[PDB]
């Protein structure tokens, strides 16, 4: 079957559009009056309340629009309860730290339906904003590399609808967590892939399968870098679905039936908290969590990390392949921003059974005490580990220990450090010594050497 109709052109269910293992179903997109895609751009000078503009050149020299600074178009997906401010607090954001033309694209007729009309209904979305960058493009010479384009869940498969109709001349498209069911392992054409512009990144934050385990996003890599926070699968400070063999996923896109969306929408959570934390998210290459976890991938390369979320393009080697690896970890509420240091602790003293915390004093603040190590203490071996500091101390000026000793003992036995080494993301190594040892509870300062 094919439809046609005025300006957005024709649509087939022919195959790889439907009709194929990963989308069985045969059904067209609803006609554009029917998904009633709206365009609704605030920009610094109008940051509380949007102008609605179409796709029409006086309509838009109307507005507050400006064809000299970027243009940055956000298409949601799944709308949780109490979430519906989320496109226009991402675009306040941006008015903090750049001048932009910030665009939210409303298409909840056509999303509040069944699942898989839905993900047909995409199709619409992509060839309408295809059809804006288009006019854009003829009528102001404005070129499609000054604009963005951020998807959210299905919004990331219109976001990239569009950018292949553009010929992948879009400036840039973010994927935040691409929903899977009824896309991934379908061809290019069908989702969001890295020719769909000039530079693609992708954010994971749901990627467990949806049959059985109800994560959202795919686990397929679909950008020039992708971006796997806490791993991907289970995000801090968020519940966890059941398992279920067969899942009503009508429901659950239509919020009748449970689903606990937490992981799924912490990729828009993230993305947001980037825009004012440039270096909040730096991302490591690594072959996989495990070997991150295992802290076998810190520091950065020596070229820098990329910033997962806003700043991602400004990483010099962002289009040198397709599907880069990058993990990090992130904190489990606002501000999700985190940076990440190693630590390497020789203990000096007796032996002993505890653990050992440190924490880092700096010329821009200090951190949290962080546990290196559990365990038996002995002396003259060194403990390393990684953690993620919630605050960013600057340049080192001094360090502090403490061990707790995890039995009763009145002996009073005494522990030390003699090295304390700390390594930032760039690589830069401070040393701290100490010739004292001291009883439990008991805090040493380590001045550099
Ligand atoms: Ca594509």
């Amino acid at each position: 079957n094919e439809v046609c109709y005025e300006r957005l052109g024709c649509f087939s269910d022919d195959s790889p559009w439907a009709g194929i293992v990963e989308r069985p179903l045969k059904i067209l997109p609803w006609s554009p009056e029917k998904v009633n895609t709206r365009f609704l751009l605030y920009t610094n000078e109008n940051p509380d309340n949007f102008q609605e503009i179409v796709a029409d050149p006086s309509t838009i020299q109307s507005s507050n629009f400006n064809t000299g600074r970027k243009t940055r178009f956000i298409i949601h997906g799944f709308i949780d309860k109490g979430e519906e401010s989320w496109l226009s607090t991402m675009c306040q954001n941006m008015f903090k730290v750049e001048s932009v033309n910030c665009i939210c694209v409303d298409w909840k007729s056509g999303s509040r339906t069944a699942y898989s009309q839905a993900s047909q209904n995409v199709r619409i979305v992509g060839a309408e904003v295809a059809y804006l960058v288009g006019v854009l493009q003829s009528s102001f010479d404005y070129s499609p590399s000054n604009v963005h384009i951020i998807g959210h869940s299905l919004g990331s498969h219109a976001a990239g609808e569009a950018g292949r109709r553009t010929n992948g001349a879009v400036g840039r498209i973010t994927g935040l967590d691409p929903a899977e069911p009824c896309f991934q392992g379908t061809p290019e054409l069908v989702r969001l892939d890295p020719s769909d512009a000039q530079f693609v990144d992708v954010i994971h934050t749901d990627i467990a399968p949806f049959i059985p385990n109800l994560g959202f996003g795919m686990s397929q890599t679909a950008g020039h870098l992708d971006f796997f926070p806490n791993g991907g699968k289970e995000m801090p400070g968020c519940q966890k679905n059941v398992l279920s063999q067969i899942v009503d996923i009508d429901g659950i896109w239509q919020g009748t039936r449970d689903f606990a969306a937490c992981n799924h929408l912490r990729s828009y959570k993230y993305y947001t908290d980037s825009i004012l934390n440039p270096d909040g998210f730096a991302g490591f290459s690594c072959a996989s969590y495990s070997d991150f976890t295992a802290n076998k991938c810190f520091p950065c390369s020596s070229e820098g990390c990329p910033q997962m979320g806003h700043y991602a393009d400004r990483f010099p080697g962002r289009t040198k392949g397709v599907g880069q690896l990058f993990y990090l970890n992130t904190g489990d509420a606002s501000n999700f921003a985190r940076w990440r240091y190693r630590v390497d602790v020789t203990l000096s003293g007796k032996k002993v059974t505890g653990h050992v915390l440190v924490s880092l004093f700096g010329n821009k603040g200090n951190s949290r005490q962080y546990e290196i190590f559990q365990g038996t203490l002995k002396p003259d071996n060194t403990y390393s580990n990684e953690f993620d500091s919630d605050v960013e101390v600057g340049d080192l000026e001094k360090v502090k220990f403490i061990w707790y000793n995890n039995v009763i003992n009145l002996t009073l036995p005494k522990v030390g450090a003699s090295k304390i080494t700390v390594e930032r993301n760039d690589g830069s190594v401070f040393n701290f010594c100490s010739e004292e040892t001291v009883r439990e509870d008991v805090l040493l300062t380590l001045t550099a050497c």
